[PDB]
């Protein structure tokens, strides 16, 4: 294994170092507004060295944006694909590339048997070519790497079964900035080439000047270079026809033949296209070849890519004819005139890449190496696209919940083959496809119309219910004696309890377990642990009585705590204040669950305070208190005036809070200093003159201003197992929760009718971080950031898909997230992260609406303060950072918590105590990211697929069983290493053993069973 800490990779272009050197000037470059007037040597090309030009027709089809998936399918995409089939069949020289498999699969299943055969023949002969072949073209900023792989797998599994093809070239023309997570996943999935478009106008200019727009893109930690993927970055402002022929859009627009005649379109530069004739073809070819030779000066070979398309193009038979016939008349003239020294023709993306690599092997070019990312994107002036890191944060949070439920449903159901009557495969295909659709660059981004967001939310809600049904049937099968198990596949044996989605203050839908010494004195509950190591964690349930004791199924007592149930309400006379339930209570205890396993507990009612259950105290801090009854709860609420508070659970850290209920300090141990750490809430506004913020753009009117808090009401709950401080602020109920290690932070965010406001949560410390901070990419890797005062505030905002940290020589503070949000370090010792944004104006990128559809959301975090002076850190020149053990486990507690199940009926005949006690407990840096049965019950050879991910953790001194996934299931007959999509066998494994993967590596295995 490579060492990913000590050796700094040597690359030609390192994006952090390039950013530090660049001046970012926004000069008028002439017809190429953000570049310069390109010149070429006309003697560069002759009889023996010609320019080869590939014109690649395409159509950008969004699976939801202005219309829903189904509205676009019926009104636009089914006509595009029907006309593609007819025109390519009739015109063998015509070519077309296709990206979005969600639409292609919907179309193909609706075709008659004769049309399916014709479609297969234009794919087999290479006229219709699939590019990427994902379900969608995903967002690269907010998306988790697990979901990027899920949607790639859904589309490529469909293409292999139905079209017998697997793309090796990727096409990503519309995501709002680009991540190195994509080449990481694509290179481990059989790809050879990829293309990107939306990068900062300043970066396009700097790379074009050095002919560094084609590069070998490696990971920031990769010293050897085996992660490298060949990447083509397009040079100009857009992927439309005016910005793809060459540097002058007033010329290129005249070669978009839909912008004349009866289509109702036109050229903004005021010179229309003209039909190509014998009379004009020499003059028209003179201007067009000059644009081609200028574009070719920006690249290193004699092979040139010219895309030809736009949004939902090639809808009409007449559009295919007017584009094909005028281009054919230009190609026939140009190819027949030796003075041009050009060969031009319709082609595909793979055709382009094959010809470039042939030119390279001929010794025509040697390509540069590059590491880094392409965030944050700007298309013009100070218009940085950091707004969509936060827009529609309710759905961003829902993405992470559905990610975990799909993993848990696939894993729990994989242990067995199921009868077709159970409909397990139907429910899991629905769930995978709804989560896959939401990865689209107008889904998770929050950049769709209000009615389109409602469609995404309804689809994700159906997917959640499908996962719940699979999970509960699987738990019953796994923990019921085989002598008793006799299933009704329609029946609810268990209901799921989730404390964190949507959250009891968002939707008060948790089930209360109702116990009574007569009617029903006990209830069985079951915890699942998807992680491949033993886990102990606190769990809670709602119960109808405070007098409840916990046992394991063997009747061993478990120490428990009871707390009241609290809700928060606006008083119309005055204040935001808490109200206690008189009818339900929380029971809280530590569950111990095997790796990838299950554990059963029992809740039992009694007359009075039972021997192994304690009761939290509650203190309400407010002047002029009124009474707060709590029904049977045995401890009276205490009252006081606002004051500073300190709390400690177990022998974990001591936290101190201000009179307003906000953190002010952390002490790690009894001996150590009180380290200042202050939470604050601030607000950004919108510019009254000049460019307005919208769903995409963040354009603040200066630095954030303090929120006036008044004298808010503070509630302190103190228990042996769990304590919290909760405060009612304007727009936010803010909670700090303590269970004996790093605290958990919960914000119930309701921005209400506060038009043109963005709410930010900031941390202030004396950590001497200077201009340096770290943010993650897609939940996979931490990248070093440098704050730049020469760029505006909105340019120093980055995606926070799962975490961020600052550090000096001695101390680090990490904030882990349960949802992707936008964030920064705008001053030494600070972290900040945006909670919600409400915007009255459109930002002129095509959405045609502001963001005024906000709803309450529960955001969740962990906060980890650590000493790092005894840690082996990367050298100052390394562009990556790495989490500690404690911060990594804190992230895992937010993204993949224990699942909780309540038995639905009065009696569970044949109940068992535990599943998976024999499972291997793997090293803490290893995860089983995916477990998925690949075969239905009728297959004679069963196949199960596993994705294994090993992260890299910092070594800090304080230093388990070998996991072989090929032997988790009995009767293993073969074990293969595969691409991450499971579609190609790469290696038949010695001894049917799936080996140990290296730090920062991901591998896929398939086990076959007799
Ligand atoms: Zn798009």
């Amino acid at each position: 294994c490579q060492d990913v800490v000590q050796d700094v990779p040597n690359v030609d272009v390192q994006m952090l170092e390039l950013y530090d050197r660049m001046s970012f000037k926004d000069i008028d470059g002439g017809v190429w507004k953000q570049g310069w007037n390109i010149k070429y040597d006309p003697l560069k090309y002759n009889a023996h060295h010609k320019l080869k030009v590939f014109v690649v027709p395409h159509s950008h089809n969004d699976p939801g944006w202005i219309q829903t998936f189904e509205e676009y399918y019926q009104h636009d995409t089914k006509h595009i694909l029907s006309n593609a089939l007819r025109h390519l069949h009739d015109n063998p020289e015509m070519k077309f590339i296709w990206a979005e498999i969600s639409y292609f699969a919907r179309f193909y299943h609706d075709l008659g048997e004769n049309k399916k055969l014709q479609m297969k023949s234009i794919v087999k002969n290479g006229q219709l070519e699939f590019v990427t072949g994902g379900w969608v073209m995903p967002d690269e900023a907010n998306s988790h790497w697990r979901n990027v792989l899920l949607q790639l797998t859904e589309g490529q599994t469909w293409l292999k079964q139905f079209m017998n093809v697997t793309p090796t070239a990727s096409w990503a023309i519309d995501p709002f900035g680009h991540s190195p997570t994509m080449p990481y996943i694509l290179q481990k999935s059989g790809f050879k080439n990829m293309l990107i478009q939306r990068t900062h106008y300043s970066v396009k200019k700097e790379l074009a000047q050095q002919r560094q727009l084609e590069f070998l893109w490696r990971q920031i930690w990769d010293n050897k270079g085996d992660t490298a993927l060949f990447t083509h970055m397009m040079p100009f402002y857009s992927y439309d026809i005016p910005h793809t022929c060459g540097p002058d859009p007033k010329v290129c627009c005249q070669f978009d033949f839909k912008r004349m005649g009866s289509f109702g379109l036109s050229c903004p530069w005021k010179v229309p296209p003209r039909t190509i004739s014998d009379q004009n073809v020499a003059a028209r070819s003179d201007l067009l070849v000059d644009q081609w030779k200028k574009k070719a000066e920006l690249y290193r070979t004699n092979v040139l890519l010219i895309p030809l398309g736009d949004d939902f193009r090639f809808k009409q038979n007449t559009e295919w004819d007017v584009q094909r016939v005028n281009y054919e008349r230009l190609f026939e003239h140009i190819n027949s005139q030796a003075h041009f020294n050009v060969q031009a023709q319709f082609g595909t993306l793979q055709e382009y890449f094959d010809a470039v690599h042939q030119a390279e092997r001929a010794g025509q070019a040697e390509f540069p190496t590059l590491s880094g990312d392409f965030f944050t994107y700007a298309d013009r002036s100070d218009n940085y696209w950091s707004g969509y890191y936060t827009s529609r944060p309710y759905h961003k949070r829902m993405d992470r919940v559905l990610m975990h439920y799909v993993r848990a449903a696939e894993m729990l159901s994989a242990w067995h083959s199921w009868d077709g009557m159970a409909r397990i495969e139907e429910r899991l295909e629905q769930a995978r496809r709804e989560l896959s659709l939401f990865q689209h660059h107008d889904g998770i981004t929050g950049t769709a119309k209000t009615h389109v967001v409602v469609d995404y939310e309804q689809r994700m809600q159906e997917a959640l219910k499908a996962c719940q049904m699979v999970m509960q049937q699987s738990v019953y099968r796994l923990l019921t004696k085989p002598s008793i198990y006799s299933p009704d596949f329609s029946f609810s044996y268990f209901t799921l309890d989730d404390s964190r989605w949507p959250g009891s203050g968002v939707e008060d839908s948790r089930t209360t377990i109702i116990l009574g010494e007569d009617i029903l004195p006990s209830k069985h509950v079951v915890m699942h642990n998807t992680l491949p190591h033993w886990r102990e964690q606190l769990v809670d349930f709602y119960v109808s009585s405070p007098f409840v004791s916990v046992t394991d199924l063997a009747n061993n007592p478990v120490e428990a705590q009871v707390s009241p149930v609290w809700s928060w309400h606006h008083d119309t006379l005055t204040t935001i204040h808490p109200q206690g339930s008189t009818t339900k209570y929380r029971i809280i205890f530590k569950a111990r669950v095997p790796p990838m396993g299950l554990a059963t507990y029992v809740l039992t009612i009694s007359d009075s305070k039972p021997e192994h259950t304690s009761y939290a105290s509650n203190l309400l801090l407010r002047k002029n208190p009124t009474s707060l009854p709590l029904g049977q709860y045995p401890e009276d609420v205490k009252f006081g005036d606002p004051r500073e508070i300190s709390l400690r659970v177990g022998n974990g850290p001591t936290l101190a809070f201000s009179e307003q209920g906000l953190l002010k300090s952390i002490q790690l141990t009894q001996d150590s200093p009180h380290v200042p750490v202050h939470f604050k809430f601030l607000k950004y506004g919108v510019r009254s003159h000049g460019d307005r913020s919208g769903a995409y753009l963040f354009l603040p009117n200066g630095p954030a201003s303090p929120v006036e808090l008044g004298q808010p009401v503070v509630l302190v709950t103190k228990g042996k197992l769990e304590s919290s401080v909760s405060v009612g602020l304007p727009s936010v109920v803010h909670q700090t929760i303590m269970r004996g290690g790093a605290p958990e932070i919960r914000n119930l965010v309701d921005i209400g009718s506060l038009d043109n406001t963005e709410i930010v949560m900031r941390l202030e410390t004396h950590i001497d971080s200077g201009d340096i901070f770290y943010t993650d990419l897609n939940g996979l890797q931490f990248i070093k950031r440098r704050r730049l005062d020469k760029l505006p505030l909105q340019a120093n905002y980055y995606p926070i898909p799962s975490g961020m940290f600052i550090e000096d020589a001695n101390t680090r503070l990490t904030l882990l997230t349960g949802q992707p949000l936008g964030g920064s370090s705008l001053a030494s010792g600070e972290l900040e992260i945006m909670q919600d944004r409400r915007l009255a104006s459109d930002d002129e990128r095509g959405l045609g609406q502001g963001v005024l559809d906000n709803k309450p959301v529960l955001h969740i975090y962990r906060l980890v303060l650590e000493k790092v002076n005894n840690c082996v850190r990367p050298s100052e020149l390394h562009p990556a950072g790495y989490l500690t053990s404690a911060a990594h486990k804190a992230s895992q507690s937010l993204l993949d918590p224990l699942d909780k199940f309540i038995f639905a009926e009065n009696e569970w005949i044949g109940a068992q105590g535990q599943f998976g006690g024999d499972h291997p407990s793997a090293r803490e840096d290893l995860d089983v990211s995916v477990m998925r049965r690949l075969t239905k019950s009728s297959a004679k050879t069963q196949r199960v697929g596993y994705v294994l991910h090993r992260t890299n953790l910092m070594q800090c001194g304080t230093p388990t069983q070998k996991l072989d996934v090929c032997h988790l299931l009995p009767n293993v007959a073969r074990c293969e290493r595969t691409t991450l999509t499971f579609l190609q066998n790469l290696e038949h494994l010695d001894g049917m053993v799936a080996p140990e993967v290296c730090p920062m590596e991901t591998a896929a295995y398939v086990s076959s069973h007799s």
